[PDB]
């Protein structure tokens, strides 16, 4: 297991994300959702010129997955997936620029629900999970495991857990008055609020 320490950057945004009040806390789910969507519109692109790079599995959604047993919310892709690079470095460094314009929007009167706009949609995560996992596996790479429980590190392991054969599985640990986001219901009203046109099947699972 490696341990990476984020950029200060994005150290400070994970914290603002944590400590400021601001109850609008489902606009997480959008944003995860986009991310799995552009994950899924780019391996989409990419079979189109190389056809075989969908050997790993042909079939592009969403899955959300809901486990009051071990307060997780999971939302798993089967988009481009992530390298290794991308997971300890590239993120990281895209993010930079918008972390700061992000920041700085808030000082000026914008409001955290504006994220996505910045590209730094992922960490609100943090919003309603004290601990993220994020497996992956990207075609001509190793699956990976990256954790991080914020506080300014992350760390990445190669994953020898149970295979996925392509894309993301993001798994929020629901802080312990975060878990209505566990509920069919509450799910399902979010999605159709915020996610009614993403171009890919989202599948909520039930208990
Ligand atoms: O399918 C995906 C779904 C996602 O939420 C992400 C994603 N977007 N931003 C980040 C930042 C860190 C990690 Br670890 C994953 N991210 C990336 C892919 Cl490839």
């Amino acid at each position: 297991v490696e341990t990476f320490a984020f950029q200060a950057e994005i150290a400070q945004l994970m914290s603002l994300i944590i400590n400021t009040f601001y109850s609008n806390k489902e606009i997480f789910l959008r944003e995860l959702i986009s991310n799995s969507s552009d994950a899924l519109d780019k391996i989409r692109y990419e079979s189109l010129t190389d056809p075989s790079k969908l050997d790993s599995g042909k079939e592009l959604h969403i899955n959300l997955i809901p486990n009051k047993q071990d307060r997780t919310l999971t939302i798993v892709d089967t988009g481009i997936g992530m390298t290794k690079a991308d997971l300890i470095n590239n993120l990281g460094t895209i993010a930079k620029s918008g972390t700061k314009a992000f920041m700085e929007a808030l000082q000026a009167g914008a409001d955290i629900s504006m994220i996505g706009q910045f590209g730094v949609g992922f960490y609100s995560a943090y919003l309603v999970a004290e601990k993220v996992t994020v497996i992956t596996k990207h075609n001509d790479d190793e699956q990976y495991a990256w954790e991080s429980s914020a506080g300014g590190s992350f760390t990445v392991r190669t994953d020898t857990g149970e295979p996925m054969g392509r894309g993301t599985k993001v798994i929020l640990h629901l802080k312990e008055d975060q878990t209505e986001y566990l509920e069919e219901r509450r799910i399902k009203e979010i999605v159709k609020k915020h996610s009614q046109f993403i171009g890919y099947p989202i599948t909520l699972f039930v208990e």
